[PDB]
């Protein structure tokens, strides 16, 4: 399977998905995040079926690396391939978005993170950031591009977002460890699956 | 082939190059730069007889990533080997520099960026840097030191330095494309051609 | 072998060490430590048996690159597997210091690099700090954590340091050399080795 942009697949109003994060081939816990499809269609509907890793080239959210963390702030994932894609054909994701808009303030906020291509035009993909903390004046939440699209939260798991941020603590000369999404996918959506 | 820094070759006062720019296994335009002997003779020469790829170990800019990336700033690249290196047996080149200088406040110079010694003397190597704007106040091209020598210009394939520098503007969590060296050469230097 | 952290080795009082430092397959000094197992004995102990290389998973300091370099402050390494460990079955040490402190403000002064679990706990491994230079308003070794723990001092090789640092001499887009450790032993404690 592929997707196309003008035809997109419905996974409901409110798609629940969930994340195994993996740190030195061991669970450490899981995020379980509710999605908002009428923030962002497309985007949306591309990570739900990352995560439901069926697409093929196999398109999975499993097995990437989380590749820019920042301690009290954020985490950042989605290099499918080191590369991000998308399951329309690898097509980029304009930024059509829905009636609604999230503002980008709290802890355990999903979002999309935009890309600009040659001529200028934003577009996203696979990418996104999960937030580590509320903005507070400690920290640059405050400073993300308004194009740092809200398309979901986390609802079960911000322990776990805890546990990463204690052990990306700055500490000139230290490494942080690096973690990697393990098992993903997405809980059945009842509304859509009745028949 | 090697060369002397002894027993320069020349190239002409004024070679003119070019560089194809690739991104994805795609070219996505061409550079071409003419280069000011005067500047920095062994420094000029390593550039164009890199950029001819005839010297052996063969040492050419061909395949070289641009390794560090600044919007609105500059892009580097040289690591002809990851490392740099020199047409003259790989021996460091030293500050010798021509008769003239030209200031670093232009779009679209090409400089030798400088390293240091065990004993912190100054020495370049195949390591270069091309702006992608003009100095101004919102940007660190004032920053760069003096050392960052002005060898050359870009006389067509601004353009090209547009889209890398839209493609690279920055965002929390985005990284970069590579960019890298396609097929490069030297046109022919007429005045030290004819017989 | 590996060691307890309940029966720890006694290495002696003041155990000294030596590292070669390696560049391009070439050694360019060798650093000579003295530590001071007061400090910090099971990370003391540590640094010692893993310079030793005799303990097996071999687990040596032997190779290991010299990971984050900081102009005028310091450099960092201990990656012995990329990542670090123990002679304690690999487990974490806990900061249980010993009676002495030393302050953490010249140049060649050793030091543990802390590290946070998931729980927001302290622990230290193989990973280790030299000091570039003293403190001085121009740099920002009066930034590092009191967890920054000193351990030891350079005695002989300081002026392997200083080749280091003008090595390191910052420029955009100029990347660093890659240094990392050569042949490492202890020398003979002698009053531990008597009998
Ligand atoms: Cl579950
Ligand atoms: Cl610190
Ligand atoms: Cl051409
Ligand atoms: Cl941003
Ligand atoms: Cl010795
Ligand atoms: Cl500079």
């Amino acid at each position: 399977m592929n997707y196309s942009l003008e035809d997109l697949p419905n996974s409901g109003k409110n798609p629940r998905v969930y994340m195994d994060i993996v740190l030195n081939n061991e669970i450490i816990g899981r995020l379980q995040i509710k999605l908002f499809r009428d923030a962002f269609p497309a985007g949306v509907e591309n990570f739900v079926q990352l995560t439901n890793g069926k697409t093929y080239r196999n398109r999975t959210y499993e097995g990437c690396k989380f590749h820019n963390v920042l301690h009290n702030n954020y985490i950042v994932s989605g290099d499918i391939y080191s590369s991000a894609g998308t399951v329309y054909c690898d097509e980029p994701i304009p930024p059509v978005f829905g009636d609604y808009f999230y503002p980008h303030e709290s802890k355990g906020l999903l979002s999309l993170v935009p890309y600009t291509d040659e001529s200028g035009n934003r577009y996203y993909d696979s990418t996104f950031m999960i937030t580590l903390d509320d903005i507070r004046p400690s920290n640059v939440l405050d400073e993300l591009d308004r194009d740092q699209v809200v398309i979901g939260q986390v609802y079960g798991g911000l322990d776990v977002l805890d546990k990463i941020n204690s052990m990306i603590k700055p500490y000139a000369g230290r490494k942080y460890p690096t973690f990697s999404i393990g098992k993903c996918g997405a809980y059945l959506d009842s509304s859509q699956a009745q028949r």
